[PDB]
């Protein structure tokens, strides 16, 4: 099989994880609309909550949950997408947008209407200023979960460029902010956004590497495993080594851009613990990649 | 500093090398014209002959001084070039290029036009067939030394594919398959066809990671493109380049064992293939230590 | 050799440019060479791109673009930033302008002047302004190709700065709902603009980042023969606004707003085509 | 529908297209194998010999024939490889090859055999010279018949880069100097080495631009890549791509005055210039015309 290659980075998960899972489980289970039994059994196998504090492990003990929430419920809506069409899904979500902002009250009747309104109306309350900075966040990616991708020939160097910009990376990276109670400034994000890059290249590569053979299935492939391949002409598996090898180059490279930063007196509190926090999304979203069903055939 | 990755792959130099060099390189001694003394000193130190006596180790013992004499005054005439220009330089060779041939006759006042007449003449005559076989490789080769580099941005795609097809590579595997006896019909050259891209691209790739310093004092390298695509320092690169090197030469067994399976291969293949491999590595060797890659 | 090829977008002139031509002229003409010649037609501009902005706002769009004009290029140590970073501050008003220097207080006033007429439109402008100050200072790039240039401009600032202020000038007011609906069209409008530009601006910039000699490369032919083929593509993008158009009307998308806000659009193209051939700032 | 734009080229054809034609196919009706009848009107519609004498227009009376003969079995070859493996189609090639060279006589009781050996045969009687001058540029082609396509990302430019190397268009060249009996030195195509690259470039888009639909059924090509990089339609596409085309055709205008200019044109390039331009005229025609695109 495929072995990965030496890391000084290592997975962490919060430490509330099982009081977490419980709970958001427990509420989902008795509030979201299950098709049948085996549904809920397989939502429970999947732990959602334990996939949040798998990537957030820094999280703030009285934060986690709103993470698990927001993901979770993030997680079933992009399962129902998958069953609509590019029209039915885009005014799905773009009706929950509203609701979400808090500008609609949700018809009760519909379970997701008033868990969206309700998760919403429960994060303004612990911190209404940082809860306003995730809502363009969450849209952004809302509406890109139904997008149509455009095909068009890719080299290593722009798929890369691309995924720099991945709006769900992007997510992460400001719901993280969230649950850490971390309230960077203009001047100190625009500090970061060289790590920020890196970082969000390590997370899709190594989606990438671990989703191939699901992807492979085409019964509109965007990977760099394909990419990789077919520009040195290797094999995939070989582009996967290869591939692992980069993103321990992007894991240094993290640290060399940590290391400078601090070294010229720009590396606040905040940002300490903030690209910490990014180093852990590394590390987690590996371990969530070699693990997860998503990714099963 | 960079610590090359494993490879299955063990440089080899062939048993003559000291002799052959004492040979070719005494030749070359007293027909050659050297400035000073200074120029001869370096000349020895370089030694042209060790280094083809580590690219082709399986060469015919009665053979391997002619690669000598072949890439000694190929490396010697591009060194020249560097102090000629694109219109003086692509005449030079052009000149000798028939004189090659035999067509022509070599001034013998002119040390590198007898000596490049007098080397095929002596080629022919061991092996005419072989020597003539050799002749295109050779020439597509010299025109390549003075060619002025085209106005278009490559990806690291691009530029691999570019490498597969280098008119040097193409040398080195043509003068090695002379070098060992080995009249590949068409029907093989074919057949491993994927397997001289491959390797190709491997000599390139190694040749990038040793000699980026030395090109960078002003580029066309995977060191670079990787380094901007990735985007990372060209140490990183190289790194990465470098495993990247053992997936071509893992790939390469892979194209050595799929001949056969679909059809074991005759032993010109067989042979061929392997003289390959031993470039590769050879190569790997030869770019750690070459002075030409130095500051 | 530059023909332009025929096309059905028919570029617009504000009415009122005469009156705030001069009027906005006659501003920075004062608080601000024995040369400063104008013949580059700022304001001029302003009223090509937005034909149809309201009377009463016109002059602020002309203000705004008399100022970047004179940034982008003109007073521009290759990473100054500090000038226009000094000036963001300032436009928000968190930071009151130093009498002494013009280049201050005239984006002080000039955005007091906007909140003034309409607060709201005013900050949304904001952000979209200071992207584009931000951007450009020199920060850019690796390997780029024709399709990885374009893509790159369907993402142009200074190609969304105009939409913000064309918002601002028509006084219409877009939710990201219908925003987000007219995605692909504001995609391939900035970059029809993007690709005029560099189309008449090849000499100037030449005096580099441009489709003109990326197209010149990969295809190998001259760089003018490289405009011609540029020109081409830039009316299949208008053929296809019209499609995009066309489709956001029969799916049931289009909204009274959008309907402005895409009609707007093609001002923009056909205007920006207009003035680019006249305009002296490319030396004609 | 699509409305090619305008053009200072026109298409030509052979004066003697009537007679060869005839010949040429009457050799065929008799000698090649046509499974039944279906087969042999087909083959005539096809006009082979008539396609011929649009791309060389200005072949000597005398040797047009053998360009026609060369491409009719070459054509009929292609089709079938169409019902092989890349194994077999290899193969079966590799075999004509020593056949043709005159090396191996042929198996007069297969068809295809005899008629390859008969022909080169043939050329060589009537210019021994100039016969060996396209032997390899021939087999270059047959070979890249039964090649196995790498594919791999590619933007505008590369395609291009890679269609300027077309073995196909390659052969037309060779053969273009073969009919016309020019015989070019090494000094004189160098010479005209942009010029090569450039109509070589015009001749693949042009037939691009028609076979798109065809090739549009259930990959590589320039109609595809540009409408995505552009993210226009196939359509569009092809519109913007003919544009270039004509300033291809420029660009083969203004090298041929500055090549003369230069006084480095010379009778023989004179010619064979001109004669490159009726091949990307008559090419267009034919992309226009040609079945082998239609549905
Ligand atoms: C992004 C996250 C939550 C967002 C909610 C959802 C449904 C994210 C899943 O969207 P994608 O995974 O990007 O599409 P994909 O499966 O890759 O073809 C946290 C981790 C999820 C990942 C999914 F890839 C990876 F980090
Ligand atoms: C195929 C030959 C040698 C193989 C060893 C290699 C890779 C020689 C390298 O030739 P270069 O194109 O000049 O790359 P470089 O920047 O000098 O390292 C014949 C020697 C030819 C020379 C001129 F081509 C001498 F450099
Ligand atoms: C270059 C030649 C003729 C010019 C007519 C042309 C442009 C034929 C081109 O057919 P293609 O659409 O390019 O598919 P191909 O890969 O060439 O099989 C002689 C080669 C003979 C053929 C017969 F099979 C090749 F098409
Ligand atoms: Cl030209
Ligand atoms: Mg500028
Ligand atoms: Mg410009």
């Amino acid at each position: 099989s495929l072995e990965p290659p030496p890391s000084t980075f290592q997975p962490l998960c919060h430490p509330l994880v099982e009081e977490v899972s419980k709970e958001v489980d427990g509420y989902f289970l008795q509030h979201w609309n299950f098709p049948n039994e085996k549904a809920r059994k397989k939502f429970v196998a999947a732990g959602f909550s334990r996939v949040t504090c798998l990537y957030f492990p820094k999280a703030l003990d009285d934060r986690i949950h709103f993470a698990c929430r927001l993901l979770t419920v993030l997680f079933l809506i992009d399962d129902l997408l998958e069953y609509m069409s590019f029209e039915e899904g885009s005014a799905y979500n773009e009706k929950l947008i509203p609701i979400s902002r808090g500008d609609v009250l949700p018809d009760r009747s519909i379970p997701v209407e008033y868990i969206i309104y309700d998760l919403w109306e429960s994060m303004r309350a612990h911190d209404r200023e940082m809860a306003d900075e995730i809502l363009e966040p969450v849209f952004l990616f809302m509406r890109a979960q139904t997008d149509r991708t455009r095909a068009r020939p890719m080299g290593l160097g722009g798929y890369l460029e691309y995924r720099e910009r991945d709006v769900g990376k992007e997510l992460l990276a400001a719901l993280m902010r969230f649950s850490m109670g971390l309230k960077l400034s203009p001047s100190e994000l625009q500090r970061v956004r060289e790590i920020d890059a890196n970082c969000s290249k390590h997370l899709s590569v190594v989606n990438d590497i671990y989703s191939y053979e699901k992807e492979l299935y085409t019964s509109i492939l965007c990977t760099s495993v394909q990419i990789l391949a077919q520009e040195a002409d290797v094999t995939a598996e070989a582009a996967k080594r290869v591939l692992f090898v980069m993103c321990r180059e992007w894991e240094l490279r993290h640290q060399l851009l940590v290391a400078r930063l601090s070294a010229e007196g720009l590396e606040t509190p905040g940002l300490a613990a903030y690209v910490e926090g990014l180093e852990y999304q590394m590390s987690g979203n590996e371990l969530w990649s070699q693990t997860t069903l998503r990714y099963s055939v």
